[PDB]
């Protein structure tokens, strides 16, 4: 048990805290989705050991070698796609095409290119529909894709991009740009938005959106934004459109979502329905002040930066203000004006916490912006949070239930593949003091923190 001399003591920590997280997966959940770490079992999803596959390009910027050659011999024997299961295009894509092409780069094994090419080629059935925008799910074995048990969700078609563009990269084989673009292509010039923000839904036989009116930056479009901006950079920052039309989401955020609490005047997102705005704000949307400090390193308006850096201050009470110093799935702010009234209400619904990446996330970004160590405070203060009310004692680390209540925070029995893949990853760079370390000069990170290279 230990670890090399020149590191810092926070990356240190972060490894720590990932070895005991891997020492479970290893002992009851080697080769499966999903960790139970409490009932030291484990859950199936795809099938495709997500946890494994999702944290190889982490071993591997930790320097955990022998872990992840460990890691590459299960990919090289026991990963195989020849199995009859149906899954989300949206998902698999950016955990395991995702996680494939960044361990493919940073390793330099050729194995997971080989991976990866066979992966998109069983995805690209999805694609076959009247309007070409993607079925939601596709069976990577029979090759016959369809909707949800509905239309598909429009972040779910546009976060699909920056992977597939990368394997006709490197594979030669532009069917999989061709498909990706097609669809951002139509989404550009789609009736249906309000100043650059997009529906939740749409529809892949008239390839028109659905569930016109409601507009959120959370669950089911949050992604869209990001990869708005992040296709741009990644293609060089020569393709125009997708600039505009993130200039004019961000726009659209200010004017229709953007309100500030009382007393403290805390700025935050909201959700609007038909004119009427709510002020409900999902964790998830978090990930927004990291996306708009990366533009802003990139040429973006300084008034982005601002809007960021105001946002990570907002994230950052989500988790501070509750008992245990982890956010909740969601929050709601409060609008009106009243003397004893505070700023962050969490109804008992939403106390749960699945170990989300957001909040370290855009603390990784604002830190590489500004330079400024609160954001690395911020996030070793997150992650002692995590230590202290998650840790499961076998191994692993666990979603909790009850973000309020340190004495008994509620194991879920569950370690998201997004744990390891996104959230000790950011972490361990956001406390990285080497600006060049995956910097935002030549690496873009994909929406499960899966870095892929700028083209030049
Ligand atoms: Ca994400």
């Amino acid at each position: 048990a230990q670890g090399p001399v020149h590191l810092n003591y926070r990356q240190k920590g972060v490894i720590d805290v990932f070895l005991h997280a891997w020492k479970g997966y290893r002992k009851f959940a080697w080769g499966h989705d999903e960790l139970k770490p409490v009932s030291r079992s484990f859950s199936e999803w795809f099938g495709l050991g997500l946890t494994l596959i999702d944290a190889l390009d982490t071993m591997w910027i930790l320097g955990l070698r022998k872990e992840f050659e460990e890691a590459r011999k299960w990919v090289s024997k026991k990963l195989h796609f020849e199995k009859d299961v149906d899954v989300n295009l949206f998902e698999s894509t950016i955990r395991i095409l995702g996680g494939l092409l960044s361990a493919y780069h940073l390793s330099g094994d050729s194995l997971f290119l080989r991976k990866a090419e066979d992966f998109g080629n069983r995805l690209m059935p999805a694609f076959r529909t009247p309007s070409k925008i993607p079925y939601s799910d596709v069976n990577i074995g029979t090759g016959v894709a369809h909707p949800p048990r509905s239309d598909s969700t429009v972040a779910e078609v546009t976060s699909i991009q920056l992977e597939f563009r990368e394997l006709s990269r490197l594979t030669g084989d532009k069917k999989f740009q061709e498909a990706v673009e097609k669809v951002t292509q139509h989404i550009h010039g789609l009736s249906g938005k309000k100043d650059g923000l997009v529906p939740m839904f749409i529809n892949t036989h008239s390839g028109l959106f659905t569930h016109l009116g409601v507009f959120t930056l959370g669950a089911r479009a949050d992604s869209y934004y990001e990869y708005l901006l992040k296709q741009w950079i990644q293609g060089g920052k020569q393709e125009t459109q997708l600039l505009e039309d993130y200039v004019e989401a961000i726009e659209g955020v200010r004017t229709h979502l953007l309100r500030h609490s009382e007393p403290s005047k805390l700025t935050f997102v909201g959700e609007l329905a038909h004119g009427r705005f709510s002020a409900k704000m999902d964790h998830l949307v978090c990930f927004l002040p990291g996306t708009l400090a990366l533009g802003v390193y990139h040429g973006l308006p300084a008034s982005h930066m601002e809007l960021a850096q105001e946002l990570m201050e907002t994230c950052y009470q989500m988790n501070r203000q509750m008992e245990t110093g982890l956010s909740p799935e969601i929050v709601h702010f409060n609008l009106y004006p009243q003397p004893g009234r505070r700023d962050v209400e969490v109804k008992p619904a939403d106390r749960h916490n699945l170990l989300r990446p957001e909040t370290v996330e855009s603390l990784f970004y604002l830190y590489r912006v500004t330079g400024d160590r609160k954001y690395q405070d911020w996030g070793w203060e997150i992650l002692q949070s995590f230590s202290r009310f998650t840790r499961v004692p076998s191994g692993g680390y666990s979603s909790i239930n009850n973000v309020q209540d340190p004495q008994k925070p509620e194991p879920r029995d569950k370690m998201e593949s997004f744990f390891l893949g996104e959230t000790l990853k950011y972490l361990f760079l956001l406390f990285s003091d080497d600006p060049n370390l995956l910097s935002l000069d030549a690496y873009v990170f994909n929406t499960e923190a899966h870095p892929l290279p700028i083209w030049t």
